[PDB]
């Protein structure tokens, strides 16, 4: 067909990988994944088609909220008796005149009582009477919808208008919401129709693993494509391990050592497990070492590939017959033998060192058994023998259970606490925060122990979000599992949290054993059914592209979407195409011409803006950063190249929508090509939840979470902050500790003197608290800005996890000379003890944040070391009081 073979390659385009490259590849497996993931598809599009024209409406335009409706305490105290000042802009169509009408309304009126008082309004003086203000009041409420002014951004749900994200940020910002009258029919009139159509890739005995009663026994029979030096290696051998999730289920066993020159062993390798006792999630881990002969020293034994295999297949069928498994290159950092963390599967560069392994054949297909058998095997002898008044909990027992559930991912539990979270696990369902806890006692490589665990499961109370992710990370490998967390985040994680806890989620999709799983099912239906999600959703997994080990993997995911996911892959197509652009031009400024002046790069770069090709490619698309953001004319006299390290770009484009002088006339994105911005995406989403959690318990301590995204491999886009200046700046215009403080009184004459300094108060004891839990490094005086209206914001997040200086206390005491002693000194204090306490108490998010990402290759977050800085500084390790005495020394260690 025609209309297929123009999709294919835009998807490819988009991608960066073309689609008949799928169609290569021969693993039943991703052509099934391919063909089975089309029903989450049609589910989206249907979802879409549900209430057309408002669904399709919905799903390019959805509501940008907060999580719930309810106020914090102080935000609502904002308002005037519980009432906003709105201004409603309406545009008369001869002229596109711009006829403006303040409202003053309830925080809580839904989008169409908006409507209602600002026509009431429109005609106040029209001489209608009540009788005449039902007639067009009521008629036009339908067929109006409100548009912030200055993006395409809606309000189509009735929502509380305070619970959307742009009225509750103008609420604590102080500023005036802009909204703009469209009608129904000028919107729902620029939503193409979207028809989705299926591709044309679409249309013996089996015996119980229970059954097989015999040893698990595994043949290494010989390897290819090793290279290696023979004239320093002496032998080479493999060695294995069965692993469940990370944990071996018994002794590694290596085959013998044979000559570096001839690499057969034609040897069956037997395990220390029985076959009925393999869980589900059972994996075998493999490597090729070599071994080199030293006088005096130990042999050292140096991986040189390496390999991991699901013993069952995606259809629960444990592996039989021969197979060649292609293996991977040793991670720089890996110092053990085996990497039972990274992905499985044979690497898809089938010109690398190939290891041919060969399991049993035990007469017939050998399946995995179903719930049925689970659950008669789990009555069974839950009480073959059977003191049962004493695992009766006493007050001092149960009250231990709950110490272990606030423990963090990271915690230690020792033995005898394992055996005590077993035992009692018929009451653990009455503490449901215990699971993840409980999950880690059970002995995986016991069928009766895992049977049993699998009943508590299938009716165990649900548990929030943030505790769920905690069961997706990859030490909880059972399917089991994974799908009792993402059946969690189906009912209870709302589009808001998802959006932020996106990195992670779509992070975790490499350990997932097999492409078809739960948990990508939700992500793709989530991306297909919420556009700011599927945008993100997109760029999260195109920027991971490029590493090898789940290119294939997100390339797979990333074709189903395109293909589903209606006219906004051709948006997507035009920010590929104007980032590869980017991603060239600058490639070149750091290779080229990497020593030469600055004209000489900008006159190169004006040169290169100017052709044709170009200018197509980066005028008139949506910014990556924010796609309700539309990036029209590319204004090049205010394009520069910045002087900060990687020679970044500083970009500027107009804002072509008509109400642009009210949010911004002119978008500026730093695009930035050579440091990992991953790394600043996670600070920035940690900062994020830390200003939420603070803002819900009463700490007004503003932050600045500025916009930050990844496209690619050390490529990615930054978001400006305007009216912002750095302290170098600031200092340089008249140094003196007194600098600073004059500049904000200038600044902020008259009553907004003490609105300046509690924001800058605020702020930075907001940022204090942060970067020493973090452990933010490199603060130099460029690396902290104030805002003209004394927000101060930190913005290098490049180095963390391994500063209050003078003219900043100043500040503070509002110019006083002794500025350790004064009392605006000692609510700077108290903000400081407050706010560490309050992250303190979630200490198990930000590990867990943390934790998933640990395996994601970022410079700066390499082992649990890293991680447990935060353990650290979190004082998880002492009780409150003496948390809050250890903050204290370091604030006064902080001059
Ligand atoms: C102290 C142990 N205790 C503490 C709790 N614990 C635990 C295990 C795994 C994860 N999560 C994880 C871990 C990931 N990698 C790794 C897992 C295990 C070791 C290392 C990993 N490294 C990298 C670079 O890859 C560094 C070395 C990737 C994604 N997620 C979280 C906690 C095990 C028992």
């Amino acid at each position: 067909n025609r209309e297929e073979k123009i999709l294919n390659r835009e998807i490819g385009f988009a991608i960066g990988m073309p689609v008949c490259e799928f169609d290569m590849v021969k693993d039943p497996e991703v052509q099934d994944f391919r063909r089975n993931i089309l029903n989450v598809c049609k589910e989206a599009v249907d979802l879409r088609d549900l209430n057309s024209p408002h669904s399709r409406a919905m799903y390019v335009y959805p509501p940008n909220v907060e999580s719930s409706p309810e106020l914090p305490k102080h935000i609502y105290n904002k308002l005037d008796k519980g009432q906003i000042i709105v201004v409603i802009w309406v545009i008369v169509s001869p002229n596109n005149d711009k006829q403006k009408y303040t409202l003053k309304i309830n925080h809580d009126c839904v989008p169409e009582q908006v409507i209602a008082e600002a026509i009431r309004k429109k005609t106040r003086s029209m001489l209608l009477s009540s009788e005449q203000l039902k007639l067009c009041v009521l008629e036009y409420q339908g067929k109006y919808i409100l548009k912030v002014c200055g993006c395409d951004e809606y309000f189509l749900e009735k929502y509380p208008l305070s619970q959307y994200k742009y009225i509750r940020s103008c609420i604590m910002l102080g500023r005036m919401p802009n909204l703009m009258l469209m009608a129904k029919e000028s919107l729902y009139s620029q939503l193409p129709m979207d028809c989705f159509t299926m591709p044309s890739y679409s249309r013996t005995s089996t015996k119980s693993l229970w059954v097989i009663n015999s040893a698990l026994r595994i043949k290494i029979l010989c390897a290819t494509y090793v290279n290696v030096n023979i004239r320093d290696i002496d032998k080479i051998y493999v060695r294995t391990g069965i692993y469940h999730g990370g944990e071996p289920l018994c002794d590694n066993v290596n085959t013998q050592r044979v000559p570096c020159s001839n690499p057969r062993w034609n040897e069956w390798l037997n395990y220390d497990i029985y076959i009925p006792d393999l869980p589900r999630a059972a994996r075998l881990c493999l490597s090729i070492c070599s071994v080199k002969g030293r006088k005096g020293a130990k042999e050292e034994h140096c991986p040189l590939a390496w390999g991991n295999i699901n013993l069952f297949d995606y259809t629960d069928t444990l592996v039989s017959g021969k197979m060649a498994l292609n293996l991977w290159p040793v991670p720089h950092g890996l110092e053990d033998l085996l990497n039972p963390i990274g992905v499985t599967g044979s690497n898809p560069n089938k010109d690398t060192p190939c290891l041919e392994l060969e399991f049993d054949w035990f007469s017939s297909v050998v399946k995995f058994p179903d719930m049925s058998v689970i659950e008669e095997h789990a009555n069974w002898s839950v009480s073959r023998e059977a003191l049962a008044r004493d695992n009766e909990l006493r007050e001092n027992d149960k009250e231990q259970l709950k110490a272990i559930s606030t423990r963090d991912p990271l915690s230690e539990i020792t033995e005898q606490e394992k055996d005590f979270l077993w035992s009692h696990r018929h009451y653990c369902v009455t503490i449901p925060e215990i699971l993840p806890k409980l999950l880690l006692s059970v002995k995986w490589n016991s069928r009766d122990e895992v049977a049993q665990m699998y009943c508590l499961v299938k009716d165990w109370p649900p548990i929030k979000p943030e505790q769920a992710m905690e069961l997706l990370d990859c030490n909880y490998p059972d399917p089991m599992v994974r799908g009792f967390a993402v059946r969690c985040l189906e009912k209870y994680l709302t589009d808001d949290k998802l959006s932020q806890y996106l990195i992670q989620l779509v992070q975790v999709l490499k350990y997932e054993q097999y492409l078809d799983n739960l948990l990508v099912r939700f992500l793709l239906k989530k991306a297909l059914t919420n556009q700011r999600i599927g945008h993100f959703f997109f760029w999260h997994l195109k920027s991971e592209m490029h590493n090898k080990t789940v290119s294939q993997r997100f390339g797979l995911l990333l074709e189903s979407y395109c293909r589903a996911c209606g006219m906004y892959l051709k948006h997507l197509n035009r920010q590929v195409e104007a980032m590869e652009k980017l991603i060239n031009l600058t490639d070149i400024l750091k290779q080229e011409k990497k020593d030469e002046t600055q004209k000489v790069q900008m006159k190169f770069l004006v040169e290169q803006m100017r052709r044709p090709d170009f200018m197509d490619a980066l005028q008139g698309f949506l910014s990556p950063l924010n796609p309700a953001h539309q990036l029209g004319n590319l204004r090049l006299e205010e394009c520069r190249i910045m002087s900060s390290a990687k020679r970044p770009l500083w970009l500027n484009w107009e804002n072509p929508d008509i109400m642009s002088e009210l949010l911004f006339q002119n978008n500026e994105i730093i695009f930035k090509n050579g440091d990992d911005l991953r790394q600043d995406m996670l600070t920035l989403q940690i900062i994020r939840i830390m200003e939420n959690i603070w803002q819900n318990q009463g700490l007004d301590l503003r932050m600045l979470p500025y916009g930050c995204l990844s496209i690619g491999d050390c490529v990615g886009l930054i978001e400006v902050v305007r009216n912002s200046h750095t302290i170098m700046q600031i200092q340089c215009k008249g140094f003196n500790s007194h600098t600073l403080h004059q500049w904000l009184k200038d600044k902020n004459k008259g009553e907004i003197y003490d609105a300046a300094i509690d924001l800058f108060t605020r702020s930075c004891a907001g940022y204090c608290v942060a970067t020493f839990i973090l452990g933010i490094g490199d603060r130099h005086n460029s690396n902290i800005m104030v805002k003209d209206d004394g927000q101060l914001f930190h913005i290098d997040f490049g180095h963390f996890l391994d500063v209050l200086t003078q003219d900043f206390l100043i500040v503070i005491s509002k110019g006083a000379q002794e500025c350790t002693k004064t009392r605006e000194f000692e609510r700077f204090q108290e903000m400081c003890y407050k706010a560490y306490l309050a992250i303190r108490q979630h200490a198990n998010l930000f590990i867990n944040l943390f934790s998933m990402m640990l395996g994601s290759g970022m410079p700066e977050l390499q082992s649990f070391d890293d991680i447990a800085y935060i353990r650290k500084t979190l004082a998880l390790d002492k009780t409150e009081q003496e948390a809050l005495e250890y903050f204290m020394k370091q604030m006064n260690d902080a001059h």
